[PDB]
């Protein structure tokens, strides 16, 4: 049930309800003659929400507020980007065009600009190091070193233990690591292994594409990336 690029018409949108106040969101995007599916994460906080990553893109990401504003009905009135390619930050000038307040690592923010992207408005600070780890509302945002990207952050949900992995996590059907040209494969092993030890406890663990599942698509990540 949970939704793929057969089943998401590109421009379109799709929430799928994770645990108690957490939903994904799932939108597509076609690169080169290629499509794919992104996901993101939403998160409750009393009568607001959380947004984790754009929808890939302005029109996507137009579609994931009105998406969330038919089922859910709470205005998104912060975001976190959880690293600086366009699945993660494109779309942010529609956040900030909805009054949404959008953040990243000081180091995204950097990367974003340097790449030509979309740049979130405002820096999480004390996140600088491999290990920090920060609240922020309902959730919990992680800098566990470079993998995908060096500035790739994971987030937690504690009260119902949701870890949203991003990028730095392959979904299982994975076998190769997809774009590589701005990670650290040589660190991606340690990265992971500071999840696993950080977030013993997680019940379901969400890729930045593709099928959510548990903890074991952790040890397949570093798996998939020794080659
Ligand atoms: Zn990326
Ligand atoms: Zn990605």
């Amino acid at each position: 049930e949970y939704p793929t690029v057969d089943d998401i018409p590109v421009g379109e949108v799709r929430l799928y309800k994770i645990g108690d106040g957490v939903w994904s969101h799932i939108a597509t995007q076609k690169l080169g003659d290629t499509v794919y599916s992104s996901n993101g994460l939403i998160v409750r906080d009393a009568d607001e929400l959380l947004l984790i990553d754009t929808a890939w893109g302005a029109k996507n990401t137009v579609a994931l507020l009105a998406e969330i504003e038919k089922q859910i009905g709470l205005p998104v009135t912060r975001s976190i980007s959880t690293h600086f390619h366009d699945d993660r930050v494109g779309g942010v000038d529609v956040l900030r065009a909805a009054g949404v307040a959008t953040y990243t690592s000081p180091l995204t923010r950097q990367l974003a600009e340097a790449a030509g992207n979309e740049v979130p408005a405002h820096s999480l600070k004390a996140l600088s190091s491999s290990g920090d780890v920060v609240r922020f509302g309902p959730v919990e945002v992680f800098y566990p070193g470079a993998a995908h990207s060096g500035d790739n952050l994971v987030v937690y949900v504690p009260a119902v233990r949701v870890l949203y992995g991003g990028c730095a996590v392959h979904e299982a059907s994975r076998e190769s690591a997809g774009n590589v040209a701005d990670a650290n494969l040589a660190e991606w092993p340690a990265t992971i292994k500071r999840i696993q030890q950080r977030y013993p406890e997680a019940e379901v663990v969400i890729p930045g594409h593709g099928l959510p599942g548990g903890l074991e698509l952790l040890q397949h990540t570093t798996n998939v990336v020794k080659t």
